[PDB]
């Protein structure tokens, strides 16, 4: 229990009853308090911490609020249905330090579980949005962890998270491309529209090959997203 | 804890149980009752407010009733799955008063949290909602704010909100066009019917460009909404 104050841009679904403090998913404090400060629209939150974070807490500690994703049920208006929202923090060395500046969006990630951290960069982001999920032979092998626009403005950079036992899949000639969606074609002497994949369908998905001799990628190494299986066709361009 | 009688027209959604006062999100006051006066269908609620914002209670406060949003769970009847109602604020300079004349919709974007806010004008709105969303590289940049018709009765302008990193997005030269549907084709030698983006068939949405070379845009600067992708193409009119 104690008084830790964090400056909001927008005051939405944050309630004193019911918002957690989750540290890597470990319900560390609650949100006791919302006051306002009329310059700029600052908002400040009081929160109550407990007592071994508190030794923790430092002042390069920093927090942003986390929402629930883009579901079918939040774009269709069942607001009591999807959940509720809470805050996330990271601690560094920094300072003692009562008074913090939130965050924009998600950090970086930085912890070493044997993941693999890994960029992918496509021309648009397409129908994936944080949370979708990374097939291999169709087995789900990871997730999407974030996307961001580069520095150029061309691009959109998705990097993804592939599980520790599954590291050893991704190799240096490995493709990654987009499965989302569904698309039904009208063609001579029949016409086959099958229904393979029913989770791409309403968030979206990135299946991948893994060659057979290549040394296995590692370390943000970068890779190009194709649109569509039929694009990351290997063979010799003439 | 005080009393604020304020004067609306049609009493719906206003319990005495739960309807807060949200001042930029931050649940300030509660409603306690909801008289009536029977001239001209007068409607008198009492509100308790807390005592920081009585201190900055003056006579230029615009209370308005808020509504969730046209939504798939509000259009099929789930009523009791959508939420609740609530009423917002914003006071001004004016006078010390305690009755209050409410207004009829949301008020203008006043405060500068370093978000840009510029309009669109199109000839019909389209699919677009109040808090449908804006879309750069497929990426949600910014929502929409409000809509409302111009002096002239020919066109809808639409007046979006890009958030504040994003704002350098935005260019001069940029071109809005409109994402919001489903659109089906029986073409020749196959039909490709693809479905990619979920989230703007139920709301709808507003995608832009960016340009290469030009003036960032600022400051409430307008813009065509091109009806679709292929109408917002660069090129000379011949």
């Amino acid at each position: 229990g104690n008084t830790v104050t964090i400056d909001f841009m927008s005051a939405d679904g944050i309630v004193p009853g019911r918002t957690p403090v989750r540290y890597q998913g470990v319900e560390v404090g609650t949100v006791q308090d919302i006051s306002l400060s009329d310059d700029l629209r600052k908002i400040e939150v009081k929160v109550s911490i407990k007592s071994d974070m508190k030794d923790a807490l430092r002042e390069e500690t920093q927090f942003w609020l986390v929402t629930p994703k883009a579901s079918l049920a939040g774009v269709s208006g069942l607001d009591a249905l999807v959940g509720g929202n809470y805050i996330g923090m990271m601690p560094g060395k920094g300072k003692e330090q009562d008074h913090f500046v939130a965050l924009d969006t998600q950090p970086k990630y930085r912890l070493d579980n044997g993941d693999l951290m890994i960029h992918l960069q496509a021309p648009d982001l397409g129908s994936l949005n944080s949370g979708s999920l990374v097939y291999f032979r169709k087995i789900p092998v990871g997730k999407v962890y974030d996307y961001a626009i580069n520095p150029n403005k061309q691009g959109v950079v998705i990097d993804v998270l592939i599980e520790r036992r599954f590291t050893d899949l991704v190799k240096k000639g490995s493709r990654f491309w987009n499965v989302s969606g569904v698309d039904a074609n009208v063609s001579i002497s029949g016409a086959k529209v099958k229904l393979e994949s029913l989770a791409a369908l309403v968030n979206g998905a990135i299946a991948f090959d893994s060659p057979e001799e290549s040394k296995p990628a590692e370390a943000e190494d970068t890779f190009g997203l194709y649109e569509d299986l039929a694009h990351s066709q290997r063979g010799v361009i003439i």
